[PDB]
């Protein structure tokens, strides 16, 4: 729908929240827009770079489980809420790398 949403551009999902987070694994969970959207791109980077990656979500999608990071590393997750015209503001979620469990316990 939205026939006269031409001049509307589309809102971003309310700041997502990392659900797990590991050495080469993190999960993020983001709250939809309330634009239409056509799908999500999803660019987690290194701060210090190395390993990042663009997943890419359905529109109705609300988290990503990133693979393949680095353990010790900041992670900068950036959601796109992608729509037919446009794209909508960047989540921008850093959480950083864990790791292994180590002695995960007392």
């Amino acid at each position: 729908g939205s026939h006269m949403g031409t001049t509307t551009a589309p809102d971003a999902p309310p700041d997502p929240t990392v659900d797990q987070v590991d050495d080469t694994s993190i999960v993020v969970r983001w709250s939809r827009p309330q634009a239409p959207i056509t799908g999500y791109r999803i660019v987690y980077s290194p701060s210090v770079e190395g390993s990042s990656t663009e997943l890419n979500l359905p529109e109705t999608a609300n988290s990503v489980t990133l693979s393949d990071l680095q353990p010790g590393v900041q992670y900068n997750i950036t959601i796109y809420a992608v729509e037919e015209n446009q794209e909508s503001t960047p989540v921008v979620i850093q959480q950083e790398t864990t790791g292994t469990p180590r002695s995960d316990g007392t």
